[PDB]
């Protein structure tokens, strides 16, 4: 059973310091994994040739090449695996938004109709072709000697629009960057909830699947749930968005941060997902592989960096304790 720290740093910078003391933490503690989510609508976090983040001085924008690079080996150095997530089709407007400025032609040939932050799915041949140098120059970013035949991204996959209507589009996307992640040996991971009953015999089976939510499908029914992946041969991870879900803000006090720690005692299990019916419904399915606290940046504006260590730290030891 993994057990991962999930850092959203799309929604919030995190200042290289501050990334080494989490994962000081994690280290500390046993942690396995440190999920960097750093692509999503309001930014692309990390420097990158292919959208022209290409300054080497630390900023406020997105993590230098060397920044970056000294992170993932002080965690490896500490035996921790650094997992890429960068978010495809949607959660895609602070990459498609920088191509809008950069190329507007190709930016045009891109993106949905009537959604500024998906890129187009459907079956678009110069969509997939950008989005793969995109992944190319990630999946060689992210390359970790020490956890060679281990090494997992993270493709997105999570609410994307259409995808209930036009499954089999969404799938075949999806199989098309898992292909590229196959290829560099990297083991390709999404999001549960836009996968459907239709979908998911067509999923290519290299996939597992962070499940944090079970959907309900348009017409009202239940989709899949674990025991669904498990007879599909997919592995699942355990990011219930109840009990493994985290906001940190200056609305907190340390008082607010130890109800959140008593909470988390009797929300989380490894096991424990989150079921329409029940939020911590406890499956005992073989194909769950561990889980997963995250801190999303949504309401993180301005905490000081010192902020987000206060909060984040004991949730941290405390998640990695249970």
């Amino acid at each position: 059973q993994e057990k991962g720290i999930t850092i959203d740093i799309s929604r919030k910078y995190y200042s290289i310091k501050t990334l080494k003391a989490i994962v000081d933490e994690i280290s500390a503690n046993g942690g396995d994994y440190l999920q960097l989510h750093f692509s999503d609508n309001e930014s692309y976090a990390i420097a990158s040739e292919f959208l022209g983040q290409n300054s080497e001085n630390p900023n406020s924008a997105y993590l230098t090449k060397k920044e970056l690079l000294s992170l993932i080996a002080y965690s490896n150095d500490r035996n921790i695996m650094v997992i890429p997530d960068i978010d495809l089709p949607a959660h895609s407007k602070g990459w498609l938004n920088i191509m809008k400025e950069k190329d507007s032609g190709l930016y045009t040939d891109i993106v949905t109709d009537y959604s500024e932050d998906t890129l187009d799915y459907h079956n678009n041949a110069v969509a997939l072709y950008t989005a793969n140098q995109l992944l190319d120059e990630v999946l060689d970013l992210f390359y970790q000697p020490k956890f060679a035949g281990k090494q997992r991204i993270v493709l997105g996959g999570d609410e994307v629009p259409g995808s209930g209507a036009h499954q089999t589009d969404f799938i075949r996307f999806m199989n098309q960057i898992a292909k590229t992640a196959k290829a560099s040996n990297y083991e390709p991971q999404m999001w549960n909830d836009s996968i459907t009953p239709e979908g998911i015999q067509n999923l290519d089976r290299s996939f597992s699947i962070l499940y944090w939510k079970q959907s309900t499908l348009s017409n009202g029914a239940q989709s899949l749930d674990v025991q669904d992946f498990e007879e599909n041969g997919l592995s699942v991870y355990n990011y219930n968005a109840y009990s493994l879900y985290f906001l940190p803000s200056t609305r907190f006090t340390q008082e607010d941060i130890t109800e959140q720690i008593d909470y988390m005692k009797w929300a989380y299990a490894y096991n424990k997902f989150f079921y329409i019916s029940d939020y911590y419904k406890q499956v005992d399915t073989p194909n769950v592989k561990g889980s997963s606290l995250v801190f999303w940046g949504e309401h993180a504006n301005d905490l000081s960096q010192e902020g987000l260590l206060k909060q984040e730290k004991p949730l941290i030891q405390n998640f990695l304790g249970l």
